[PDB]
């Protein structure tokens, strides 16, 4: 299969197995802090906040909002992109510019003090930290509160998806349609900034989204200098709406947009729906999640603070 090979050049199948990004390594202790944290309201300054509640694993580890919940409880100005397999993106930003994601979405509602103050007045979570950071003497800090949440991030990877099995060998895990799809991505431009292990996620481009349904285009930026990340397509089909702001619903639509004379990408009608059918196939299995038990907060614990005050 000619096809096969050509995909396995441009693309990558997800690691069967959590992996170790930056020398995280996935010891029992620190990935079960990690999934604590992640679902840690006590985070945010509100108490309310979780990774979970903008990156939600039961919705595709994402909040299905066109823009997440900004300052307040007013609009952010992004959408909030799946947590599925983000580790394996080195683009880890919708626009281009030293802070990651973790600490990002943590700021976004309180600070590393107050985070730090939250989690040492907790005996459990002094006992985590301990475990999870051996021979430390003041484990409880905000980056090695990242680098828990990092490991269990590592462990939220979506193996398996039909596309997956094709690649590793499985002629038959697209069918015929998806088969063309694919064709027309590899053939169309498309890989030129979708690639790799998630059809994306590495690079930016002088190309964003903008008003021109059909009412938005996808266009090249003036003298091409801001430019946004190229979305990683895996697990697409749950991961609406679409674009940085969340503006298309339709997964048709998305491709539409993308799919024009003037970007080297023409697509006819048949065509988007073609490549629609081979996105589907991007889906993974999603991780299980055993929802963790988070310690009562105690008299030290900072008190939590009105959203609308
Ligand atoms: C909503 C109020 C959020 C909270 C709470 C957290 N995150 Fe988030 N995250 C949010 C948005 C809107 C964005 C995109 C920001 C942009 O301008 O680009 C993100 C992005 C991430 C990513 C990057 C995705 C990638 O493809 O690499 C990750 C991995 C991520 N967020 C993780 C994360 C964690 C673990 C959080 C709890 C500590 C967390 N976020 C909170 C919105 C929100
Ligand atoms: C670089 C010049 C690109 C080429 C060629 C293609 N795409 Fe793309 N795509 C690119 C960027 C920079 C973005 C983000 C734009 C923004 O304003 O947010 C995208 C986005 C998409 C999406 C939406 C992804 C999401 O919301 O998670 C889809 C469905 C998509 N792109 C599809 C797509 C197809 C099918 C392409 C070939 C016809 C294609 N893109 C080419 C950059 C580039
Ligand atoms: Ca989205």
């Amino acid at each position: 299969d000619n096809l096969m090979e050509r995909a396995n050049s441009m693309f990558e199948p997800i690691p069967k197995y959590p992996p170790v990004i930056d020398g995280n390594e996935l010891t029992q202790a620190k990935v079960e802090l990690g999934k604590m944290e992640f679902f840690e309201p006590r985070l945010s300054s509100s108490h309310l906040i979780s990774c979970n509640t903008c990156h939600n694993v039961g919705l595709g580890g994402d909040d299905e909002l066109p823009t997440s919940i900004g300052h307040g409880w007013q609009k952010g100005p992004r959408n909030s992109p799946t947590v599925f397999n983000a580790v394996f993106n080195a683009a880890q930003f919708w626009d281009g510019r030293a802070k990651g994601p973790v600490q990002a979405g943590v700021e976004m509602s309180s600070t590393p003090d107050r985070v730090v103050a939250t989690l040492k007045s907790m005996p459990e979570y002094i006992e985590r930290f301990e475990d999870a950071f051996p021979g430390q003497e003041n484990p409880v800090t905000f980056d090695n509160m990242a680098v828990a949440i990092e490991a269990y991030e590592a462990t939220l990877i979506t193996p398996e998806a039909p596309f997956d099995k094709y690649l590793r060998g499985d002629t038959s895990a697209l069918n015929e349609s998806e088969k063309e799809g694919l064709a027309l991505f590899m053939d169309r431009g498309c890989t030129a900034c979708h690639s790799g292990v998630n059809l994306g996620g590495q690079n930016y481009y002088p190309f964003g989204l903008v008003a021109k349904k059909g009412r938005f285009s996808v266009t090249e930026t003036a003298s091409d200098e801001y430019v946004f990340r190229a979305s990683p397509l895996r697990n697409i089909e749950l991961t609406a709406p679409y674009f940085h702001s969340g503006a298309v619903w339709s997964l048709e639509e998305a491709v539409a947009v993308m799919g024009t004379a003037q970007l080297g990408t023409e697509l006819n009608n048949d065509e988007v729906k073609s490549i629609v059918a081979f996105l589907k196939t991007l889906t993974g299995n999603v991780p299980e999640v055993t929802y963790p038990v988070l310690p009562p907060s105690t008299a030290n614990t900072p008190k939590p603070v009105d959203m609308i005050p």
